[PDB]
């Protein structure tokens, strides 16, 4: 049947990604998996995927400047 | 004409605590020391080039660090 599958690489925060990734080999699941099964739930579920929206681009905000933290303590050490 | 100007400054923490202890066991204090860094730097260019980029770097340091803990504190009660 028409089952392609596409490929591309994630990078996750360590605290989550070591939670996930022992949730779903404690329940025989795969991680690609469990985003699946989250996006069609919560697509379906339109006011509870606001939340999560907005939740991941603050999130991604967040990781921002996480990096900008980086960028300037690195640009430091080169004048200090 | 002698007159002082009533700054209100807010030093990064490690650094603070390290300026304290330089002035307690120098017989100085943190305003004066300022008085002089700048008075000695100014007079050298190519040096005060330097601290500018090492402030702009600073300060382009915690501005980032404050857009972090905007970001989680509105995570936190996000849920």
């Amino acid at each position: 049947d028409t089952f392609e599958t596409v490929r591309n690489t994630i990078r996750i925060e360590s605290e989550v990604d070591e939670s996930l990734r022992q949730l779903c080999h404690e329940e025989r699941i795969t991680k690609e998996t469990w985003l699946e099964a989250a996006y069609l739930y919560l697509c379906e579920k339109p006011e509870e995927l606001a939340q999560v929206i907005q939740l991941a681009q603050e999130r991604l905000s967040q990781r921002k400047a996480i990096a900008d933290y980086k960028r300037a303590k690195t640009m430091q050490e080169r004048f200090l």
